[PDB]
């Protein structure tokens, strides 16, 4: 079958993925991450966590496709809460995500804009709608909204209103729109996948170490769930 | 000799570049960039412009080293000035470079700091070296300090501000970190040259305008004349 990677921001989030998938793995290091690959169900899988933020994660999907050749790419990890509907240990996946703390405004471009580029980057329709199949069949809550990616934790009201007023976002990350973005240059299908652990708000740092582990395995068990079906 | 990968971020900082060096160029489109290989002095040189940002330098500064096997990198293109004694059209290399917009101060990490990660990126103090010794040859000035990186287009004394008082900058742009940042994670050696434009201050945009072409060759120029030492 097709190649798969699979990418987490932190290790603790692609410990569980490791575990789930229970295959044996080998260790190949590239550009400063640590590649798993093995086989499952006639797939080759490759997963890695690329450290925190857009310039890691822009790194090792870059890595991914063009060393190990996959052929599609599946994120899981955890982010902060956006809207009410979506409370701790909820999933989403992204229809669109945007870089937030893009701001060329000085010459008069929208925020989130670059120059030859776009606000909002997709992901894979068919991938995001076999998702929430999955989840209508697991009986469990499935948002499909846009994601905010930036290279700041967020955790303030004003903030989030921001987010909230200028791209409407249903959550908050620091990795999804680099993932989407790298796919979508090489024509490869992208899905980012994230569970709440967090409310974007004051409080965040707290949630956050409190929801780290359940919420990182919520995700996981999920994108195994997807990859059961492909 | 050894094959060059030489960056710029938007195609004016590199249409100099493909002028001063005279020769037959091949365009390969990959990711989104088109690469121009040709052959200088016995040396293969790969050149593109990576579209501006974070994201997009990372990602094309990824591809030069995986798909094109590049042996150093050398970045060319225009900056702001953070410090008096840096003018219009003067020349600066990045002794050190960072990320002045990641802040994960929730979880009292020092701003411009990422788990697994560092504040600061080093750069080649061979290729460095190199470009002070041509500076002084050359009759003209040449600073080495730092250079801050981050998604926007920086034109405030409160930002200038922050950057000098946080990271000690002499400079801002919004590739050379992510460019450095790549190349050490991969082992190349990398020299980030940048030429003045503005002052990152209230003027910036309309200064910014006025200068592109002129601050574009200046460094081009002057990249042109590393090469020509290597
Ligand atoms: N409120 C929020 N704002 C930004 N990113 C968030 C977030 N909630 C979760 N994330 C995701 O979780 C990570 C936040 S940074 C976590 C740092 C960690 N506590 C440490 O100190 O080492 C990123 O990978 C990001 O994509
Ligand atoms: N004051 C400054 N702040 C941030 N980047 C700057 C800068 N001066 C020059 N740069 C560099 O020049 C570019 C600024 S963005 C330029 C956008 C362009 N005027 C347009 O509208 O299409 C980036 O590639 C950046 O690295
Ligand atoms: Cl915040
Ligand atoms: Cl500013």
């Amino acid at each position: 079958g097709q190649k798969i990677g699979i990418l987490g921001a932190m290790r603790e989030e692609i410990t569980p993925i490791l575990e789930l998938f229970g295959v044996d793995f080998e260790e190949i290091p590239l550009g400063g991450n640590v590649f798993h690959k093995g086989v499952y169900h006639n797939k080759e899988i490759i997963v890695a966590y690329s450290k925190i933020g857009k310039v890691h994660s822009t790194l090792t999907t870059t890595s991914m496709i063009l060393a190990f050749g996959v052929q599609k790419v599946l994120f899981s990890g955890v982010a902060g809460s956006l809207v009410k509907d979506l409370k701790i240990n909820d999933l989403l996946v992204a229809t669109q995500l945007v870089q937030h703390d893009v701001d060329l405004s000085a010459f008069d471009h929208p925020l989130g804009f670059i120059p030859e580029s776009a606000i909002f980057i997709e992901t894979s329709g068919s991938l995001n709608a076999l998702a929430k199949k999955i989840a209508n069949e697991q009986h469990i809550a499935l948002k499909e909204g846009v994601i905010a990616s930036g290279d700041q934790f967020v955790h303030s009201k004003e903030r989030k209103e921001f987010l909230v007023s200028e791209f409407k976002a249903s959550a908050v990350e620091m990795e999804g729109a680099s993932v989407a973005f790298v796919c979508q240059k090489f024509g490869v299908p992208c899905c980012v996948l994230r569970s709440i652990s967090n409310n974007a708000d004051e409080k965040a740092g707290m949630s956050f170490d409190e929801f780290l582990e359940k919420s990182a395995h919520t995700s996981a068990k999920f994108l195994k769930s997807m990859v059961d079906e492909l």
